[PDB]
């Protein structure tokens, strides 16, 4: 039947989409129960521990901590972020090729149990290091770069604050577009021309603003630092020649298991508005559907219910209504500009620095598909 609704105005809370921060976690927990203090210390001290060569031995001396004291969603998500960062640090070390193929059981077991409860793979994903990895400095001030911080970083100078928070702020900007989605579908059922037009224009304007928030990335991230340092800890063990069979989660699985590292495909924004605008469109469709299984399951169910709703695109073009066509086209254009900027960032922060020590084709093809969706 499509999107489930909490009331006449707001989508169901089962989708875990917040009115203010959207797909991001609202007011994330910063501290775990005292019981997990040893976990919190390691995660808070990851930069000096990796730098000093101490991280692995500190992890190796942790006791087994049960997850039963992680009683609510926010604490489980904080715990996943803490254990996820520790796992990446333990596996990659200093990033120079001295990798660990076995995650010690005292981390692997609670991490794998927690991940099973949340239906997330046992590797760091976007939902951890961006969507749950933030705080306000001043609770009474707004959600701005200057008034926020990340909870955890990997190395001093890795630009993880700039990379993660700017990404979060784009997610927060998109939240103003996401909350309009129910009005779009109500307007269509009611045949309310103006309500639909203004909904589409507000979506377009919020996506335009989200693109302006994205532009801040250059002011808080250094390309060399990103490519040579942060990217190490976002790397996974699926098709990776350094862990060709995967990672052994000691005490959970006998055999090694492959899980993919971070991908921009894990943000739900692009598919949210591709689906809404009917814009959605080989082996890349497999990788993209795979990245969907790295999103929180409720967000997956939102994306799926959205596809089950009537098509904005079909409604709009059948009206001989320039205003609706232009408003739809404004949304499409905003999405195209966001993809274009994504390609620029991939080129400046990944492709060039790599050249100095297939992807372009996939992304450029999806951008042109979007541009060909203009009516
Ligand atoms: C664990 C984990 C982990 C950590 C971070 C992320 N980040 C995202 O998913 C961000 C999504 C973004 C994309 N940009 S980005 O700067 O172009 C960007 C480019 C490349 C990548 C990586 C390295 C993961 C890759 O793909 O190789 C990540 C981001 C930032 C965001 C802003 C706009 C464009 C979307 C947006 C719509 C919200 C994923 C997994």
């Amino acid at each position: 039947s499509g999107i489930q609704m909490e009331n006449s105005w707001t989508i169901s809370k089962e989708y875990h989409i917040d009115e203010e921060v959207g797909f991001a976690l609202p007011n994330p927990q910063e501290n775990l129960p005292d019981f997990y203090n040893d976990w919190m210390f390691i995660a808070k001290h990851l930069p000096d521990l990796i730098e000093s060569g101490q991280l692995r031995e500190r992890v190796e001396k942790l006791n087994m901590l049960s997850i039963d004291h992680l009683t609510d969603h926010k604490s489980q998500r904080l715990a996943r972020l803490v254990l996820g960062c520790i796992t990446m640090a333990y596996v990659w070390g200093k990033g120079h090729g001295d990798v660990r193929k076995v995650l010690p059981r005292n981390i692997a077991v609670p991490y794998c149990q927690l991940s099973k409860k949340l239906e997330l793979p046992p590797i760091l994903v976007y939902a951890d290091c961006v969507l749950a990895n933030w705080k306000k400095k001043d609770p009474n001030k707004p959600l701005t770069y200057e008034n926020m911080d990340v909870l955890f970083s990997f190395r001093d100078g890795d630009c993880s604050k700039g990379f993660f928070l700017v990404s979060l702020l784009v997610e927060i900007a998109a939240a103003s577009a996401i909350k309009v989605i129910p009005t779009v579908f109500k307007a269509m059922q009611m045949q309310e021309r103006d309500t639909l037009l203004k909904a589409l224009l507000e979506i377009a304007s919020c996506l335009e603003k989200a693109l302006q928030v994205f532009h801040q990335i250059h002011d808080h991230v250094n390309p060399k630092a990103f490519f040579s340092v942060l990217r190490i800890y976002l790397s996974g063990w699926k098709g990776n020649p350094q862990l060709s069979d995967g990672l052994v989660y000691e005490g959970f699985w006998e055999d090694p298991k492959e899980f993919a590292g971070g991908s921009a495909g894990q943000s739900s924004v692009f598919q949210c508005f591709d689906v809404l605008l009917g814009i959605q469109q080989g082996h890349a469709a497999q990788f993209l559907q795979d990245m969907r299984r790295y999103m929180p399951p409720a967000h997956r169910n939102f994306l799926c219910s959205l596809e089950s709703n009537p098509s904005v695109r079909e409604f709009v073009l059948s009206k001989g209504d320039a205003g609706l066509r232009e408003a739809y086209d404004a949304c499409v254009k905003a999405l195209v500009s966001l993809r274009s900027y994504h390609l620029q960032i991939v080129t400046k922060y990944i492709l060039i620095p790599a050249s100095q020590q297939d992807l372009m084709n996939f992304l450029k093809t999806v951008r042109s598909t979007t541009e060909k969706s203009l009516l």
